DNA sequence: AGGGCCCCCCC
DNA sequence: GGGGGAAGGACCC
């Protein structure tokens, strides 16, 4: 039995702006990217915006919505390392997931916890913050045990990561990442909550549609659906061997085993980035066919700001989209070397790479798929992958 | 909107 | 029978 804490702090954009302008955390704020409203404070979450696009739409129901350009992700990127890390500190096993998800493997610390513990304080073991479900706690049950010490060490980590870094978010605290991840986010508002056993199927069930369940995107919802599956219990109840015949061996068991709160998956120790990609916009909205500019900004700070962390890549890869329908059907990248030497130098020269990428960028692009709406069509995106 | 595991060669 | 490198998927924040 593992016990794993979700955490995902609160409007987090928002947040690391609020903290930069003080004079923000009073009234409904709202980032914008390209006519993008990504993410606005709850004093505004309230007044329907919902993460809506169109700037004029809250803009009106809000003069003073003051919103604020979040493009350039620097100041995200270095709060977002400053959360993993200090959590990092309280147990090694840490999985990023975006910007401001975090999971946490417990299940060591607690016990360390326990076995500390003396054999009378045991029944005085308490939780901290909520209790899913409003289910009554057995101080007897081993499990309930182990999970109530999961909340206190996340109230101790939120607590924490407000005292040290001036931000708020929620937990969640259940025995594997899915239902951790579903209980997190029961109570929103900077609360906390953890998952009894007992209470799976009620939260499971609390759910509106397949989709709905971490692990289910947009594609094997439509998959599900066309089966005749739109609920979480008709997953539950369809016939495996279908389900089988239909996304596999692989990813039906899985799928299936999700729809009853099962999911075995490790908590995966992120560490340092893989990557250091950095899209671009005019060429979703508008643009020009330019190329030494998608290529020296796109490429811009990515270069001069890579030798911070003291690693270097060995690869580029350009991606792209298209117009097309259903959702964001677009998925066309393009790959390649990065020669060593006088390219990766260490010195003053580090100019000379900017040609270099130019052509390979501007070669694996007028190889994709340039005959059928390969150009102007929302695109643009180059990738800084494989580093040692 | 910005960021981050899973056919072909040539041996 | 056996590796390495592309170009793209696929899925998520
Ligand atoms: C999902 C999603 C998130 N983000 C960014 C915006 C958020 O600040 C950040 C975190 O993702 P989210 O957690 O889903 O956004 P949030 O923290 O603003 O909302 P909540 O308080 O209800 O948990 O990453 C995107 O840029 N694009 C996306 O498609
Ligand atoms: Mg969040």
């Amino acid at each position: 039995s593992r016990v794993i804490v979700h955490v995902d702090l609160d409007c987090f954009y928002a947040q690391v702006e609020m903290i930069s302008n003080p004079e923000l955390k009073d009234k409904p704020l709202g980032v914008q990217q390209k006519y993008l409203v990504v993410t606005c404070n709850y004093e505004a979450r309230k007044l329907g915006v919902k993460k809506l696009m169109n700037v004029r739409d809250a803009k009106e129901k809000c003069p003073q919505l003051v919103l604020v350009n979040g493009e350039d992700l620097t100041r995200y990127r270095e709060m977002s390392y400053k959360v993993t890390e200090l959590l990092e500190e309280f147990s090694p096993v840490v999985e990023r997931l975006g910007f401001d998800e975090n999971f946490v493997d417990l299940t060591e610390m607690v016990e360390k916890r326990l076995q500390q513990l003396q054999s009378d304080e045991l029944s005085a073991v308490t939780v901290s913050g909520h209790v899913y479900n409003n289910q009554s706690i057995n101080l007897l049950d081993v499990l309930h045990i182990r999970l109530l010490v999961g909340s206190q060490i996340a109230a101790e980590m939120r607590e924490a990561m407000y005292n040290q870094l001036g931000l708020t978010g929620c937990a969640g605290v259940a025995s594997n990442k899915l239902l951790a991840k579903l209980v997190s986010g029961v109570f929103k508002p900077n609360q906390q909550t953890v998952l009894l056993p007992e209470s799976c199927q009620h939260l499971i069930h609390s759910l509106n549609h397949i989709k709905e369940i971490p692990g289910i995107g947009y594609k094997t919802a439509k998959c599900l659906e066309a089966l005749g599956i739109n609920s979480v219990r008709d997953l539950q109840t369809f016939s495996p061997k279908i389900l089988e015949k239909e996304l596999g061996i692989s990813v039906a068991q899985r799928i299936q085993k999700l729809s009853f709160g099962e999911d075995n998956s490790p908590v995966i120790l992120s560490g340092p980035p893989q990557s250091f990609s950095e899209e671009d916009s005019f060429k979703k909205c508008s643009s020009e066919v330019e190329a030494k500019n998608k290529i020296e900004e796109l490429l811009a700070s990515l270069l001069n700001r890579v030798c911070q962390d003291g690693r270097k890549p060995h690869t580029v890869r350009l991606i792209i989209r298209r117009y097309s329908s259903e959702k964001h059907y677009g998925r066309e990248s393009r790959q390649c070397p990065i020669p060593s030497h006088v390219i990766q130098k260490l010195g003053t020269g580090n100019y000379d790479v900017m040609t270099p990428m130019v052509d390979i960028l501007m070669k694996l692009f007028r190889n994709m798929v340039n005959v059928k709406m390969p150009f102007h069509l929302t695109l643009l995106s180059v990738c800084f992958c494989n580093l040692k």
